[PDB]
C-alpha cells in the first residue's frame, strides 16, 4: 500500500462531525511512531486558495529533503492531497498524510512529522460552525499553522482568525501559557514586492505593521490584534508571488513546475524548507507538555468530543450575533421595565389590589413593555425579533405576573371569601 | 473647467463621517440636472480590488459612449478617480464624479447619471462600522451597486453583503417593496472559464447556483440567501478575467490598455455597456418613487445624519458581538435563576422569613447566580465578562433582593390597637 491522504475528520451532510479513529489510530498509533514526539503542520484558511496544492509541494520536500533537488523534475505532475481548479470546494473535513515522517533534529531528537490538510473556510456548503470547527481543530492539533490568505491580510481575515482561534481556545484545557505555537500568515498572490519583498522578510515587515498593537487604535482594531498575539508564541508571514495565469486558469495544468512562474518557484523553495527543515520543526506542546503521536490522538478525540457536544457557544455571523445581542438587551430592558412598574402598584409595600384591577394594570404594563421592546431598533429588525424573542419576552412577563398574583393574594387571602359573605349580606 | 473626482462623504481619523454638502450641492443641484431623474452607479467591496480602476473605465464609456472605440487609445493612461497599487487603501469615504452625464434612455426620457466610488471595506484603519457605513450608504444611494469581489463568491462575502445591506435597511423608512434595486456580483480574476464562461451568462449560471435556496440547505445558508434576494429587485453576475500580472504587480503600470491582458479587455468592453448602456440605466427609486438629483441630495443628507448619530445599533465583529450576546444571555440566566430561587423562599405563597435568614439565603442565592454566570462558557473570555457584566449583574440582583425584602415585610404586620381590641 502506497502512502496517500487519509480522511480523519469527517463533516456529515447534517453538519455533524465524526473522527475516523480507526484510520487515525492506524497512522499515529503504529509502533514506529506512537511514542515519538510529534510535529504537526497544518494549512488552513479560505477555500479554493491553493492549500492542498501547497501541501503537496511540502510532501515533495518531506520525501526528498536529502536529495539535491527536492522540488521535483519540472515535468512531474503534483500529487498527494487532492487539489484542482474549479470554484467548488475539494478538501472536506481534515485529512492527514498516511506516512508519518521520522526526522532527525540537530539536537539528536527523532521527531514524527504529521501533515494535515483542511477544508477551506467559507465554502457555500458549510455553516460557520463547520468552518470554525475545522480551523479550530487544525490549529489546536498543529504545532505549525499555515494561515493561507489571498492577496492581502484584510480586517475580515483578522476577525475570522480571532473567531476561529477563540473557538479553539474555548475547547482547550485552561492554561497560563499561550494556547498555540506557530502561525504563518501565508499571503498567496502578493502583488506589491516593490513595497514588501516576496518571502519571509518582506512578510515580517508587512505583518509587523499590519498586526501592530497601538493603545491609540480604536479598541475594535486593537483587540483583534491583541487576541492574535495572545494566541501564538510565534507569528510569521511569508509573501508569495502569483504562480502565473497557467496555474490559476489553465484546466490542463497538473502541477508541473515548467508551467509555474519562476519567481513563485524560487520563493516556494525558500518557504517550504523554512517551514519544514529539521531545525524549524517545533514539537507540538499542549498545556506545557510535549506531545507524542499517541497523545495527539487522545487530544484529537478529546477536542472533537467537545465540538460534537454543545458545551461551547455557537459561532455566529456578524449579523446573527449582533441581532441576538440587540434582542437580548431589549428583552432585558422590557422585562426590567415591567418589573419596576409592577413594583409601583403591587410591590411589597403597596396595598392589596383586587384581582381584576391587578389584571388590568398587568395587561397594560405588559403591552407597554412589548411596545418598548418592539420599538428598539435592532439588527435583523422586526421579523427576527418576532420569530425568536417576542414570545420569550411575553412568556417571561407572564411568569412575573403569576409571581405578583401570589404576592398580591398574600396580602388579603380572604378577599374572595369575604366578598362572597358580604355580597350575600 | 475640468471634470474630476469630488470627495462627498468624508471619513475622519476619529471614525466620524462628514458630508461635504457644498460640494454635493454644486454637482447635483445645478440647473441642468437638479430636476432630472437620477441613475446612481456605485462600486463597493473589499479594499485594494480594482474598484477605482474599474470606475475610470466606466468614465471612458460614459464620455465616449457613441464611439465603437470608447475603451480608449491603447497608449492612454487611465485617469479619473485615483487608483494605484500598493497594499494601503487609497479611496476613502465616498467620492463622486463632478460631471453628471445626461443620457437619453430608449423611451426618450433623459436621465442624470451619477458615478460613485467608495472606500473598500476591511482596510487596516477602519472599524466594521466604518466599512458598513460606506457600503450601506453607497447601496442606499445607488440604483446600480457593483459588488466587486475577488476570484470567487464565498460565504463570508454573502454574510458581509447581508450585514451591510441590513445596516442600510436599518437607516431606511419602512417599505412594502424591496429596499434596493440592481446588484451586480462582479467577480474579478475569475479563474475557471472552463467551469463558467467569462462574462454575464457564465456569471448568471454561477451566481444562480451560489444564491439558490434549497429545502435541504441548512437554514443558516438559506437565511443569508433569502436576505440577499429580499433586498434587491435585480441580481446579476459578471465573471471577469484577470487583467494580467503587469496590471497586478508592476509599479509603473498606469492603466494603458497595451499592458492589459486582451481577454480582460474583451470582457471589459462587454461589461461596461452591459452595466451602463442607456437601456441598462436603472432610474433610482426610494420606496416606489423615482428620485431626482435634488431628491438624491436630500437622502444623502438624511441617511448620513442617521449614521452620524446613535439611533442605530453598531455593527460589531463576530467575536465582540457573540461575546456580548453570550454575556447578555448568561446575565439573564443568572438573574432568572436568582428570581426563581428567591420565589421558593419569599414567593407570595411562602411564609414570612426572619430578616437575618432572608439575608443569609439572599447572599447564598446571589453567590450561586454569580457563580453560574461566571462558569458559563462564553466567547470573549472571563476578563471580558468580569470587566463588563459582573458588577452590573451583582447590582441588579441586589435591587431584586430589596423588592423581596418589601414582599417579605408585608407578611409580618402587627397593629397594636387592633390586637388590644381583639
Ligand atoms: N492564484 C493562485 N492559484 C493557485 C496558487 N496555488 C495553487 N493555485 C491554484 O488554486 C487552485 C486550488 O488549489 P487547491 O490546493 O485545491 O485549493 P484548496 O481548496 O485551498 O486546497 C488550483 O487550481 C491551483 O492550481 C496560488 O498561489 N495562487
Ligand atoms: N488582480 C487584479 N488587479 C487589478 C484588477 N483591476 C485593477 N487591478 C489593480 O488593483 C490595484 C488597486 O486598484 P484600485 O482601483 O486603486 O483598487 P480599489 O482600492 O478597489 O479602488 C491596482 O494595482 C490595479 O492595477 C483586477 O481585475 N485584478
Ligand atoms: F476549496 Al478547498 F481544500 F479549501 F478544496
Ligand atoms: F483600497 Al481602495 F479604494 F478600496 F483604495
Ligand atoms: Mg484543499
Ligand atoms: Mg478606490
Amino acid at each position: 500500500k502506497k502512502a496517500g491522504p487519509v480522511q480523519v475528520l469527517i463533516v456529515k451532510d447534517d453538519h455533524s462531525f465524526e473522527l475516523d479513529e480507526t484510520a487515525l489510530n492506524r497512522i499515529l498509533l503504529s509502533e514506529a511512531v506512537r511514542d515519538k514526539e510529534v510535529v504537526a503542520v497544518s494549512v488552513a484558511g479560505a477555500f479554493r486558495k491553493g492549500k492542498s496544492f501547497l501541501m503537496d509541494f511540502m510532501l515533495r520536500y518531506m520525501y526528498n529533503q536529502e536529495s539535491v533537488d527536492w522540488v521535483g523534475d519540472y515535468n512531474e505532475p503534483l500529487t498527494g492531497f487532492s487539489w484542482r481548479g474549479g470554484s467548488e470546494r475539494e478538501t472536506t473535513g481534515i485529512q492527514i498524510w498516511s506516512e508519518i515522517f521520522l526526522i532527525n533534529k540537530p539536537d539528536g531528537k527523532k521527531v514524527a512529522v504529521l501533515l494535515m490538510d483542511t477544508q477551506g473556510t467559507f465554502d457555500s456548503q458549510s455553516t460557520l460552525r463547520d468552518s470554525a470547527t475545522v480551523f479550530a481543530l487544525s490549529t489546536m492539533i498543529s504545532s505549525i499553522q499555515v494561515y493561507n490568505l489571498s492577496q492581502n491580510v484584510q480586517e475580515d481575515d483578522l476577525q475570522h482568525l480571532q473567531l476561529f482561534t477563540e473557538y479553539g481556545r474555548l475547547a482547550m484545557e485552561e492554561t497560563f501559557l499561550k494556547p498555540f505555537q506557530s502561525l504563518i500568515f501565508l499571503v498567496r498572490d502578493w502583488s506589491f514586492p516593490y513595497e514588501f519583498s516576496y518571502g519571509a522578510d518582506g512578510g515580517a515587515k508587512f505583518l509587523e505593521k499590519r498586526l501592530k498593537v497601538s493603545g491609540n487604535q480604536h479598541e475594535e482594531l486593537q483587540n483583534v490584534r491583541k487576541h492574535i498575539h495572545s494566541c501564538f508564541t510565534n507569528i510569521s508571514c511569508f509573501l508569495l508571488p502569483h504562480p502565473g495565469l497557467k496555474v490559476a486558469t489553465n484546466p490542463n495544468f497538473d502541477g508541473k513546475l515548467k508551467e509555474i512562474d519562476d519567481e513563485f518557484i524560487k520563493n516556494l523553495k525558500i518557504l517550504i524548507p523554512w517551514l519544514l527543515s529539521p531545525e524549524s520543526l517545533d514539537i507540538k506542546e499542549i498545556n506545557g507538555n510535549k506531545i507524542t503521536c499517541r497523545g495527539l490522538v487522545e487530544y484529537f478525540k478529546a477536542y472533537i468530543k467537545i465540538y460534537q457536544g454543545e458545551e461551547l457557544p455557537h459561532p455566529k455571523s456578524m449579523l446573527q450575533a449582533t441581532a441576538e445581542a440587540n434582542n437580548l438587551a431589549a428583552v432585558a430592558t422590557a422585562k426590567d421595565t415591567y418589573n419596576k412598574k409592577m413594583e409601583e402598584i403591587c410591590g411589597g409595600d403597596k396595598p392589596f389590589l383586587a384581582p381584576n384591577d391587578l389584571q388590568t394594570k398587568h395587561l397594560q404594563l405588559k403591552e407597554e413593555s412589548v411596545k418598548l421592546f418592539r420599538g428598539v431598533k435592532k439588527m435583523g429588525g422586526e421579523e427576527f425579533s418576532r420569530r425568536n424573542y417576542l414570545q420569550q419576552l411575553e412568556s417571561e412577563i407572564d411568569e412575573l405576573y403569576i409571581q405578583y398574583i401570589k404576592h398580591n393574594d398574600s396580602k388579603n387571602i380572604f378577599h374572595a371569601a369575604r366578598a362572597a359573605a358580604l355580597e350575600h349580606h
